[PDB]
């Protein structure tokens, strides 16, 4: 409808895939090359399924801070046939609150799903599901299962990825450029 949305559609039409793990479908956000991202608590193993194709995992790490505390997100490599465009000059350098967000998800539950939440807090430590986590944004809108993995943006700018909610606000893991050096 205006230029947040453009920005997210943008993003989901060339930078994701729906990720299938035994613990359910997710939108899977890739970064560059065979390299993409997605929360934890995915469990991401030897295969995953990635638009519903069977393919080998070539890499998976799970991030910490330098204090050992859980970052919630997965870094997958994926033995695809094909490379992402590209996004690692759309990632914020460092840890930042934010205005007008959206929130875009990719699912067979939830195909072209554009949420506008708000305004971002740099919310910092959260016990997401009894785990000490950090470096979390929160925003004010009743995310529900099936938006984990979901792209958080602004306009120029994609900032984190969803990975859980409380009923009323929901918390996305930040996306920092130095995850992302090779
Ligand atoms: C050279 O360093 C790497 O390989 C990093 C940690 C950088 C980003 C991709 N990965 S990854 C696939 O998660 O291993």
């Amino acid at each position: 409808m205006g230029p947040g949305f453009d920005f997210a559609q943008a993003i989901m039409k060339k930078n994701t895939v729906i990720a299938r793990t035994e613990k359910g479908e997710f939108t899977m956000l890739g970064v560059y090359d065979r390299v993409a991202v997605i929360p934890t608590h995915a469990s991401v193993g030897e295969i995953i399924y990635i638009n519903d194709v069977e393919t080998r995992v070539l890499d998976a790490c799970a991030l910490r801070d330098l204090t050992d505390t859980n970052l919630e997100i997965t870094i997958v490599k994926l033995d695809r046939n094909q490379k992402f465009r590209d996004i690692r000059h759309f990632l914020p350098r460092c840890e930042d609150d934010y205005n007008d967000a959206v929130l875009s998800v990719h699912t067979s539950k939830f195909p072209n799903m554009y949420i506008p939440v708000g305004q971002v807090t740099n919310y910092g430590f959260l016990n997401l599901g009894g785990t000490p986590t950090h470096r979390i944004l929160m925003y004010n809108f009743p995310t529900r299962a099936g938006q984990c993995g979901g792209v958080v943006t602004t306009t120029g700018k994609v900032i984190g990825i969803h990975v859980g909610g409380n009923g009323a606000q929901g918390f996305a893991a930040m996306l920092l450029h130095s995850y992302f050096t090779d």
